[PDB]
């Protein structure tokens, strides 16, 4: 499940995330999700780095 089906992020999609160390946006993939914590693993692109974020965090996609 119920918790995904009210969840508009699934595993594939392309959003933004702050790179909390320069303060900044950054282009990412979300790797994997837990619904139940409401948490993922983003790999931020070209660089390759994952990172978890809260799905409350995450930001529509940087224009491309
Ligand atoms: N692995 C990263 C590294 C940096 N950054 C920050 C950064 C700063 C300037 C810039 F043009 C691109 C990325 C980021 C990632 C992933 C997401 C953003 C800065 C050094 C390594
Ligand atoms: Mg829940
Ligand atoms: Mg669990």
């Amino acid at each position: 499940n119920t918790a995904a089906s009210l969840q508009q992020w699934k595993v594939g999609d392309k959003c933004s995330a702050i790179w909390s160390e320069d303060g900044c946006i950054y282009p990412a993939t979300i790797a994997s999700i837990d619904f139940k914590r409401e948490t993922c693993v983003v790999v931020y692109t070209g660089y390759g780095n994952r990172e978890e974020q809260n799905l409350s965090d995450l930001l529509s996609p940087i224009c491309e």
